[PDB]
């Protein structure tokens, strides 16, 4: 049993809810929240801008030190950093950004990072400001992640639609 509440069950391991990932993280304080990161860990908007704002910019400060030491992530890659006031840990995962021309095949590689964590609160990778089809992102998630993932869809139409059209 875990603390997640109100989710619709899609598969053995994937759950979904219409939610503001920030408000959900604050309520649950999960072990892992996933950030929709870019390779520079520049958290300006969408999930990253919203998560970072909720940390009062402490996520950005920590991220800038990470990049200064390690250099940029790979598209499809990830790093584990603090969850600050939102979670124990934040898994920063870089899905491909269609609005930068990145290979959508890298979305599967991005989701494979989730398998290193038993339970996660996450957004749909490459949805929102990253420019991929969220229906596709959910399919890749279901077909890639084997650990237990609790998905936060920001848009109500998209929440109702992802459940309405799920195979
Ligand atoms: O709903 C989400 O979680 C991210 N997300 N994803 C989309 C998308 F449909 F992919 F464009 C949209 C949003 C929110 C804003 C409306 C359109």
């Amino acid at each position: 049993v875990n603390s997640f509440s109100g989710y619709l069950k899609l598969t053995d391991n994937v759950y979904i809810k219409n939610a503001d990932i920030v408000e959900e993280a604050k309520k649950v304080k999960p072990t892992v929240v996933v950030n929709a990161a870019n390779v520079y860990l520049k958290h300006g908007g969408g999930v990253a801008g919203a998560l970072n704002k909720a940390t009062n910019n402490a996520m950005q400060v920590e991220s800038d030190d990470y990049i200064a030491t390690n250099g940029p992530l790979k598209v499809g890659g990830s790093c584990v950093l603090s969850g600050h006031n939102l979670a124990k840990h934040c898994l920063h995962v870089v899905g491909p950004n269609v609005n930068k021309g990145e290979d959508i095949q890298l979305l599967k590689s991005a989701y494979e990072n989730f398998n290193q964590h038993e339970v996660l609160l996450a957004p749909l990778l490459s949805a929102g400001i990253f420019g991929a089809d969220p229906i596709h992102s959910l399919r890749v998630c279901v077909d890639t992640v084997r650990t237990n993932v609790y998905l936060a869809v920001f848009d109500k139409n998209l929440y109702d639609k992802l459940v309405s059209s799920f195979l």
